[PDB]
């Protein structure tokens, strides 16, 4: 009823920048409306924390202020459940959702999965039981497998598999650093963790047990050269080590094994032909 | 009422083919009650996707299409939680059961773990919070640990010990693959993951960070040779790496460090026991 | 109304001494109210399993028997959910707190987390979507991030983060051996897993993927020198293999990659200053 976009966010930044004394108790009326209209946003896919543009991903610092006072704004409050109780302030997306705006929104929840408000989930999406942060985009006809984690922030691409307990790491600080990001078409093979940011670019597959955040080698065995923060497009990539100098030891890393071109970007297939 | 195994098989089978045209609108009455009476039997362990026969696994495809168009012929429907809200199309196995039956049949079931209709849990075994999905038998005595995974189909032996956050990858399609199997007394270590069908043979030990599908090598480091597939009967698993040949490298693999015999098959004290 | 602390330890031992007879039909109302006593005090933070005392970690034995007793003279019961349902003896922590109460305790409980009682959570912690086994002791200021579990008796220090994924392993028998311990300031990397009653001593930062039980070597790359079982202060640790003899294959290990000195026990600079 009063705030547009640039509104919200001079609004959000304003209120941002004097944080420390804002409380549950004293947020003024306007702070808090337009927290409540950033969160909503979010939560609907109409605002996203990043974004790709010219083909680039940009970060959009004010919405994470939005996501932060959103939590100095409100009070923990008790929250029945059946079994379990639980106190906490942040609400759950879907308490509000009937069988129409389901069916309208066009994704699966499958019990016991659980969503922040101020996330978004797109259609032909499904959720099998796990959790998506708040902040977090989860596009159009990507699977989110059991036990797997979409963090604050992230961004999750087309038809992305993120198998069983996968994790996606949140970033709402720094404020300035990109969320972690996977692209369209990729494949996150179960139990593997990727944090702080790292971008997994379109038609990547990762296999199981692979863990990268920004300090993580990612070792092209075909070049020699080592990546960081990065999974170029089309990589295929699998745990492995690199040896110390002194020949003592190694340390784990992760490899590129094969290189797959933007013109055909079979999982099993793909991980066959290896050595 | 009507149809005994052999009738349920063609009604399946005849129904399978023609799937492409079935919807949860349109689907006939003689295909649904076929398709719900297969289910009942899969959650009672009165059939079973794949069984061991004359000592070897075989897998009864006709019961994954059964699985199947229980998805086709289904519609996503608002799941009222407490706190939280779903949408999905498959139940829940303990609707229906009170005391008695929960008594009856033998387990416990700790909160908030979960369970899918269509999925068997035998007597004697404990799912701590965990998943177990549709398809999957769970036989006697066994402890599902916490955020455990049973995936769908998969066949889990008597006095297995899956530990935590252990996953069992389903396998629905494709449809002639033997689902991934534990066999008895298996202990799984912690965060490991067996997917694929693969098959783990009675008795083994495979220890924490283990991940093996059917592209990971598994090297017996006694003889030098390498498995895929099976972890063969007394195996003793740890995860190592195998060194490229340029030396620069090495990619990981599961090792088989020990071996133990048929009449004997102390799991820290066979750890302890490498080198 | 009844017992002091050797009263209590004094009818648990005698108790448990005579375990082998006792059922919850023919449970005597002096053991079953020491017994619940033992878990009141447990789960308020009272008692607790393992203390550091002169700087040294004890184990008070006599407490896992008052757990082990609990089982034994407890039935399972229905545990209605909402859309799911549970069959167990044990009961939940906060099946009776109030707004109030929870104001009092101090701390956040994020849904879809569960907590057994038995286990003492302290103020300013967070438990986001994760589970907390009876007898476990979470101190002050320490987040347990999304799907990660403090197993049975475990003891977590002040200011610990324990990432995603994250498991620590419980212990209840052997009796007398130590639980597993995170001591004040460390931080666990996601999909990490410490079992076996290892110790991870203060100011200690564990990178994701890291697996240590009481078989897995820790090997110092600085000295050559290899500990089990104790992560000591100050440590940087990552994963790691070292290579066999005969040079045809390595096995997985932890590394100690840096060392931090007491005066100074940031995560991502630290691994970043690697090699």
């Amino acid at each position: 009823h009063h705030h547009g976009s640039q509104q919200l966010q001079n609004i959000i930044e304003t209120a941002f920048e004097r944080r420390a004394e804002i409380t549950p108790a004293n947020a003024d009326t306007v702070t808090r409306e337009a927290v409540n209209q950033v969160i909503a946003l979010l939560d609907s896919g109409a605002l996203r924390v990043a974004e790709k543009i010219d083909g680039q991903w940009v970060t959009h610092q004010w919405l994470k202020k939005a996501v932060l006072l959103s939590f100095r704004i409100n009070d923990n409050q008790v929250i029945e459940g059946a079994e379990s109780r639980y106190f906490d302030k942040v609400p759950m997306k879907f308490a509000d959702y009937d069988e129409a705006r389901f069916q309208k929104e066009g994704f699966r929840v499958v019990p016991p999965a659980a969503v922040r408000q101020g996330a978004f989930i797109a259609r032909n999406t499904v959720l099998m039981p796990s959790y998506v942060n708040i902040g977090a985009y989860v596009d159009e006809g990507t699977m989110v497998d059991t036990w797997a984690t979409v963090g604050s922030c992230a961004q999750i691409g087309k038809n992305v598999h993120l198998s069983g307990g996968v994790g996606i790491g949140g970033v709402l600080e720094p404020l300035q650093a990109n969320p972690t990001i996977i692209e369209d078409n990729c494949f996150i093979g179960a139990r593997s963790e990727v944090v702080e940011g790292v971008i997994v670019e379109e038609g990547s597959v990762i296999s199981m047990g692979v863990y990268i955040g920004q300090s993580t080698r990612i070792y092209d065995r075909e070049t020699g050269d080592i990546h960081y923060g990065r999974v170029p497009a089309g990589s295929v990539v699998v745990s492995g080590n690199l040896p110390s100098k002194d020949g003592k030891y190694s340390l784990y890393c992760a490899v590129i094994v094969k290189k797959v071109d933007a013109k055909t970007r079979g999982i099993n297939e793909l991980l066959r032909t290896i050595d």
